[PDB]
C-alpha cells in the first residue's frame, strides 16, 4: 500500500517535469543558486531549500518512508518561494500554477 502510494506519487513528479507545465514549471526544476540569481541572503531567510530535482533524487533514493513525506518537500518548495518573494512576482503566479496541478493530482491518489 505503502509501495502504491509512492508509485502515484512517482507519477505526480513526472508530470510535474513534463513538457505540459514546462511553461510554469521551469524555475523548480532544479536547487535555486543564489549565488547566480544574485540573491545572496536566499540562505539566510530559507533554511531548507527544495526543488524538483532533489525529490527526484530522494524518490529514486528510497528516502520517502510514505506520500505524506513527498508531499511535505513539494510543499516545502512552494512555501519557500512564496516565503521569499513578494507577492506580486511572475515566480509566485508560476508556483501557484505548478501547486495548483500538485494538490489536484495528490488529493485524487487512490
Amino acid at each position: 500500500k505503502l509501495s502504491e502510494h509512492l508509485r502515484y506519487c512517482d507519477s505526480i513528479l513526472r508530470e510535474m517535469l513534463s513538457k505540459k507545465h514546462a511553461a510554469y514549471a521551469w524555475p523548480f526544476y532544479k536547487p535555486v543558486d543564489a549565488e547566480a540569481l544574485e540573491l545572496h541572503d536566499y540562505h539566510d531567510i530559507i533554511k531548507h531549500p527544495m526543488d524538483l530535482s532533489t525529490v527526484k533524487r530522494k524518490m529514486d533514493g528510497r528516502e520517502y518512508p510514505d506520500a505524506q513525506g513527498f508531499a511535505a518537500d513539494v510543499r516545502l518548495m512552494f512555501s519557500n518561494c512564496y516565503k521569499y518573494n513578494p507577492p506580486d512576482r511572475e515566480v509566485v503566479a508560476m508556483a501557484r500554477k505548478l501547486q495548483d496541478v500538485f494538490e489536484m493530482r495528490f488529493a485524487k491518489m487512490p
